[PDB]
C-alpha cells in the first residue's frame, strides 16, 4: 500500500563500486602534464588508499 | 560630448585570461633543457596557483 523510494538493485548487490575502481584505476593509469609530479603522486596516492 | 579612453569591449568581457591562461599551460607543458628541476618546479607550482 505504502510508496516507497528504492535504491537502484545494483547499488544493493555492490558492483557499482567496480564501476568507481575501473574509473579510478584508469586515473592512476593517466599522466597529468600540465600539473608536477608531486601533485599526482599526492593524488594517486590517495586513491591507492581507497 | 567627452573623449573617452575605452577599453577594447574583449576586455570587459573577460576572455584575455583564457589567451593568459592557455599561453601559461603552453609554458608549464614545455621542458626546459637549459635549466635545471628545481627552477621549472617552482615555475609550474606558481602557475598552478593562478
Amino acid at each position: 500500500g505504502v510508496l516507497n523510494q528504492v535504491l537502484n538493485d545494483n547499488i544493493r548487490n555492490g558492483h557499482v563500486v567496480n564501476q568507481l575502481m575501473e574509473a579510478l584505476m584508469q586515473l592512476s593509469r593517466q599522466q597529468f602534464p600540465t600539473m608536477p609530479v608531486d601533485y599526482k603522486r599526492s593524488i594517486q596516492r590517495g586513491i591507492l588508499l581507497l
